[PDB]
């Protein structure tokens, strides 16, 4: 009895936990999403490599198993490139499984015949091509232990045609057993304590919750710790709904004051990197101290030297301070000045936006659209948010209240991640409604994916928040002189749609937003709702800029 | 105010970071780095190839937890380096390769030495970088030394362009980091713990290996311990030997091959299931052994054969908590077992034949004739650069180490090129010990010029070569139309290299010149060469199996 | 019927396509690879270090136009050829690395020396491959041989893993393809051959620059002819020498400087405008200067000046269809003219100044007084490996070249290292010529070992050492603690090394022991090496430009 190299990778990825498997087929690759289908693992079949390989990263950072993207040789692995240099920025599992031509066929200038190896070196943990058709099982279960041991990141798998094509006696092949989850590591007791003890002498503390702590589905120690500190906590982006958004001690309406004013700082499982201004002034004080929890030791003391090292799994780690507190209890004053500024601050941040969402100009302004979009999500809806503006007022109006259930740009700041995040979290979550949000310039990166998901009957509902281009185009274009970062004015994106026989929207008013969005949110096929905005809606006024 | 150059400023921000010592080679554009960090209190080590200087950054590394520091110029001087780039990646040891570039302002020109420098080292270094610009040197510094040290401990390389080590800019504006402390040293979860404990107490034929990866840790106390109150038997790795002294009674080093082959349950003590190991794989293993597998790098569990319990942290905290779980748990393996007595069999049978060869007085001589004087000459705490094939092999089994970190050999990259580099880096990080390199004759020749480095410098070394006239040897006459292509000029005098320096060399060829001679040779102010011909039959004890597994 | 291993086949292959030499050190997994070269018929050099055998690899393919083959194992034997092959990158010479790799069967394992090999030579071979089965093993030596040679010579990377070595197929299923031919010599289009000429015509101060690209190309008659037939003053670059012997009239070479900043038109025949010739920017050129370019690499055209009239092609067919087209419509430059006389003029102030230095017989020596007695007891057609920094510089000017492609030096990459590696190189090439290695005392350690490796050899190579006590020169005593980076231990006795194999060694200090010493020293039967000491006050001529220009 004999048995294809296909056949024997995907009953390797299927016995390694890959349950979602996202690509485009073509030569040589067709067998594998074949024998994939056979062995249970869901295949969607994209338009574009591209979108897919973003989708299978999400899947990394929603499930803690690498999601496996799917390319032929050449072009269709280099698209597959963004894929992993987005969950390399991410630290997120991900294996993308590229093609190549024959192997007795290398130097003769063969089909798509490319240096694949050394182009997806750079953004990889692992990247091999197997040497035989047995040998594959041992290439597969390495390539998923590494995305996922130590600091998870992506890795490459190269697949000659021949290896695929070819096959071999089933008694010569060896399965490895299911790779397990990788151990909690813990930070030393000394540490613990120390850290601790710096809570104490605190006048202004804050504690910083990061998508670390999330995909380590560290929710629960997180929130006991915040709650048993009584310290006020600012999520990261993709770190809100670790602790629900609405949680009382949550001060991310005065995030700017709070980042500059505070003297020491938790960071659970964030990066002191760009989105946190590399925790230097102006942004930050000089003299910021620093509690790090990082899975990562090489990521400790990045830009600004860390007090107190907690280095291993955040899950693990904030169970050890919850267990320190239950042996040495201690909580932070209530009423206190650094208390006192912070609500002062959301106070008059929060009548700062209170007209902006009452606001019924036409053309419409983001808090007036984001207002009647926040009202009808779902509490455990996923979302898919993405853009510039678009995403940033989305972040700060669009609430979560349960851990991994927003996906946006991320440490990449990538567009074209939007629909493929939507889809992977879809797979992940059937039961589950996924709301995707993107500005007009997001949707046109992967606009064609709105068929993928109507194809595979995904609850996903796509809205569309149009101001004519990048950050917002002019109402009539010169056809000379036409702006470098503007689109078609009034373009309805809504009638692709009608692609696949759903139904599309044109919203321009307020009153067309709560019937418009219900209605779509309820189609049996993923409705487009296309929503024009004025160019000059911005977000609330900042005294720094997001980019420092 | 005052103004300072980007030399001086890499040479502040290396003393600041603990570097003490720095090996290579000066040249445009880095002389006054090299200059500027004599000034700090630097010692700088002149060698007489980068290739050396190189292996000589990464063996202190090892030695002291703290990255060593190589100087190359541009081009061909950066990429002489990348082999002491590539040894540190292999073996994971602390080492950053400081390589000079050419002006900035003269890129695309065809400026001397231009070269793709980053993309050269980038396959073996955890981290690349070109400094943007004079005032962020030390960002740069302290971030490359940090990457060496903190999680799995690697290379690190920096390009330094001559208008970026030259240029000045005003002490006012340049910011120095605190001194990089030690990466805290990582636990693993007490029902990992309890777990590998408890799956001790069911294996019949246990065993446990100690590899260098602990003696990295610095956790020699607690790994003695562990084996102390546990009982059981282990085998120590190459660059293991010395964590527990090789002279135990528990060690069941004369044993190995049968070790291996009949254990139920290891405990990989920082130690890999590489090749050295025979990748934990029959016929070496038994194909249904347990592995309990301890070490720093998530990514290394489960390589090659499936662990049962893995210990995901630093070696000296997690044997700490090994040891604070059996006193709260007490248990230890019984004395009296059929796994003992068949290790301790095997043990007598490995002695007895090997015993007649220590004192064949036949010359030419054997392997382990030469090397019983050597090792009873030796300082009990001399530090041993051993190197070769067969030279090195069975001086892995004859030499003994009773200190952690005492054994410096060809290690997981089985390099040659690294026996004398590795003498000068122990010399320079233990200055009040006797360094014995002990190399084959082609070893030897691979860095044979650097025997004067370590005679300028004043370092205690006594060199050793045992030569059988090649690659595993050479006839005694040469065809000249059929060369062997691993053989070398019979007879080759290498301790005339001795007089290049003032120094003495010894040409040894019966058993009553090996006493006297290696006595009078270790007493020298100046390094000693003792050229020691050795039969091209001599060999090793005969194995059921070969080293190499393949 | 009959099998055939793939070390069988890859040095069948090899012998097919014209490989006469491979340079390297054998070891697991390449053994039977050179075994079988040289049951071909093919030359193996065992060497004391990858890094000088890779380095005399380049330097066969300049002297032969074919590519010279290095063998090194897996790991760090082929990461210490990596040198080697960027050596070749910078210079555009032809040479194939053939590294050894771990059994593929084991990737992914830890195995016995596994590395990234492939993408560690890729920045510096035009072409790497890891053959994907034995029985194509052919295909893929005449594909790298053909890309070392054809267009723009390079480098090429062959990946070898253990079982493709040592693997056997039947020799029914091997097909070897024909042995490459030499590529054909391009020519320019005919417009440009009279666009260049009509451009001379009218140049007030003509030069033409002689290259080593033209010495590649074997283009030394027509290139004689090309400036004997236009009276043109022409200078040599470094390796240029040679290609119109140096003692020729119409060569400025004495005024170099003067010729660069003055010419208002110049013909580079094989020669870049890099670091070597200052850019072609001020102030060592005039910054209105006229170039007319003459090389096989179109992308080179233009490069830091623009070209007026570009020829792009072989330089022995380009320079063919100068003459041809000089021949149809003649011309020459006029003997009498004022850039003549400002030539001349310069030429003989810069022989007045150098000539007392060639006599002056002060003890320690200078570089001049050395070098005129070995200049002048040279074999007129020896080959020079000249290396150092004022050793090579100084005796680039006092040591001519009679014919093309005769001195070998740092070249292009500026690298110390290929001293004894390419005089190696070179007397493997012409065993019927004498080779005259003259290297610094620092140069000299890099590669010193191979004097054994030439005379286990019989090759009819002299070494020279011009001592100085260091890196530019060094103290007579050395500070224990004050030992500056470049300098070595004072009065070292190199010569020693001589006694390693048998030969004699010479330590000369005295003008009156310069030529008996010489010349007993290039009749011995045994390579001799001779160590001269001279001041380290000693330096080259003054100019009013350094050579680095930045
Ligand atoms: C880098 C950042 C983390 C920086 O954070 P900021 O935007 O500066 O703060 P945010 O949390 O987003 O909130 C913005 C402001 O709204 C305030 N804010 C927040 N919540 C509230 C509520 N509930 N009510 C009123 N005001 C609020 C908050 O205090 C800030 O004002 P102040 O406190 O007064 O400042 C983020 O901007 C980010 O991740 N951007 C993504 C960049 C990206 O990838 N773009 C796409 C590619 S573009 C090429
Ligand atoms: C890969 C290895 C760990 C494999 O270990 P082995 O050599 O097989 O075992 P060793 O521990 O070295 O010991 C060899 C044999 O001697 C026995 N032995 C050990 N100690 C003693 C004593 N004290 N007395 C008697 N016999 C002894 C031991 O039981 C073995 O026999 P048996 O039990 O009967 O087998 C090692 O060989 C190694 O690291 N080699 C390095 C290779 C290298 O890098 N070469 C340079 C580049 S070459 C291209
Ligand atoms: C870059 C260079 C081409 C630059 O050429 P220069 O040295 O400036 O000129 P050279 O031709 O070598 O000659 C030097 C001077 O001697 C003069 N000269 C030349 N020949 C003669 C004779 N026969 N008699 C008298 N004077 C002479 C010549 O005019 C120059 O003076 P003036 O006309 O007055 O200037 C060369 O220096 C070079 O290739 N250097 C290699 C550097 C290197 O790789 N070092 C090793 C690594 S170091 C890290
Ligand atoms: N299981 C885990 N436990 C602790 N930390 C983790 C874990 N997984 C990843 N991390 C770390 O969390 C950090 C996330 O940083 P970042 O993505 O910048 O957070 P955010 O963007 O949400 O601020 C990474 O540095 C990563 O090393
Ligand atoms: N501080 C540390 N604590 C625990 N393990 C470590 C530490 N530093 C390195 N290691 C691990 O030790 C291992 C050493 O393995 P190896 O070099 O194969 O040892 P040997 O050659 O002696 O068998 C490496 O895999 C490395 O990840
Ligand atoms: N057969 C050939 N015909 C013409 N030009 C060649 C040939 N082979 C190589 N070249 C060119 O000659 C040039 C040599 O330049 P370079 O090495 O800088 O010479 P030098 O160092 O002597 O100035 C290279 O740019 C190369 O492209
Ligand atoms: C791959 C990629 N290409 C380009 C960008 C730059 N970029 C950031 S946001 C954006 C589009 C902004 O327009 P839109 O999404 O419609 O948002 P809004 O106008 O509401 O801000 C672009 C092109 C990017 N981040 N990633
Ligand atoms: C850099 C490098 N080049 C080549 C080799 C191959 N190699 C392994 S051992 C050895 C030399 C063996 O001879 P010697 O050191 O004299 O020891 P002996 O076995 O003869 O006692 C060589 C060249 C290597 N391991 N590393
Ligand atoms: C591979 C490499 N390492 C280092 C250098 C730097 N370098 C240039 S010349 C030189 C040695 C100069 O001394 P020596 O050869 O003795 O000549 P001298 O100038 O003293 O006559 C060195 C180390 C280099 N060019 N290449
Ligand atoms: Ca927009
Ligand atoms: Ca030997
Ligand atoms: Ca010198």
């Amino acid at each position: 009895a004999t048995i294809t190299g296909a056949q024997i990778v995907a009953r390797a990825l299927k016995q390694q936990g890959v349950e979602h498997m996202f690509g485009i087929v073509g030569i040589p690759v067709i067998p594998i999403a074949a024998a994939a289908q056979r062995e249970g693992i869901k295949f969607y079949g994209f338009h574009n490599e591209q979108s897919a390989s973003y989708a299978a990263g999400a899947v990394g950072y929603l499930t803690g198993r690498p999601g496996v993207c799917l390319a032929v040789s050449g072009p269709g692995m280099i698209h597959g490139i963004a894929g992993l240099a987005n969950a390399w920025s991410n630290n997120w599992p991900m294996i993308l499984i590229g093609g190549a031509n024959d192997s007795y066929q290398n130097g003769q200038g063969a089909f798509q015949e490319a240096p694949q190896i050394e182009s997806a070196r750079p953004y990889v943990k692992y990247a091999a091509r197997p040497d035989s058709i047995a040998r594959l099982p041992f290439y597969v279960e390495q390539a998923v232990r590494t995305t996922i041991y130590g600091r998870p990141g992506a890795a490459y798998l190269d697949l000659p045609g021949d290896i695929i094509s070819g096959s071999v006696e089933e008694a010569e092949v060896t399965y490895p057993g299911r790779c397990p989850e990788p151990p909690r590591t813990l930070a030393p007791e000394e540490n613990i304590k120390a850290a601790l003890a710096a809570l104490k002498t605190a006048e202004r503390p804050l504690v910083i919750v990061g998508k670390g702590a999330a995909y380590s589905r560290a929710e629960d120690e997180v929130r006991k710790f915040v709650e048993t500190t009584g310290l006020p906590y600012l999520a990261s982006p993709m770190g809100k709904g670790v602790i629900p958004d609405d949680h009382p001690q949550s001060i991310a309406a005065a995030r700017s004051f709070a980042l500059q004013n505070t003297d020491l700082v938790v960071l659970m499982g964030a990066r002191m990197n760009w989105m946190m201004h590399f925790g230097q002034p102006p942004r930050w004080n000089e003299k910021v101290r620093v509690i790090q929890m990082d899975i990562s030791a090489e990521e400790i003391g990045t830009n600004v030297p860390t007090e107190v090292a907690l280095v291993g799994d955040a899950k693990a780690i904030t169970a050890q301070l919850n267990a320190e507190l239950e042996k040495n209890p201690w909580s932070y004053p209530s009423e206190t000045t650094w208390w006192t500024g912070l609500q002062s601050k959301i106070a008059a941040n929060a009548a700062t936006v209170e007209p902006m969402f009452n606001d019924d100009s036409v053309p419409m302004g983001y808090y007036r659209v984001l207002r009647d979009i926040r009202d009808l999500i779902p509490k455990d809806a996923i979302i898919s948010n993405e853009g510039a503006s678009t995403m940033d007022i989305g972040r700060t109006v669009l609430p979560n209240f349960f851990a991994r259930t927003r996906l946006d740009a991320a440490t990449f700041g990538t567009m074209g991640v939007g629909a493929g995040q939507a889809i992977a979290a879809a797979s992940v979550h059937p039961d589950r409604k996924i709301i995707c949000v993107q500005g007009d310039s997001a949707f046109g990166f992967g606009g064609m994916e709105v068929e993928t998901a109507a194809r595979y009957g995904l609850n996903i509902t796509f809205v569309i928040i149009n101001n004519n281009g990048i950050g917002g185009g002019p109402d009539e274009l010169d056809p000379a002189h036409i702006p470098p970062g503007a689109y078609t004015p009034q373009a309805h994106y809504e009638k692709m749609a009608d692609v696949y026989g759903g139904k599309g929207y044109f919203v321009t008013t307020p009153d067309q937003l709560k019937p418009v969005l219900e209605e779509a949110m309820a189609q049996p096929k993923p409705a487009i709702v296309n929503i024009m905005i004025s160019n000059k809606s911005g977000r609330k006024p900042q005294e720094f800029g997001w980019l420092t």
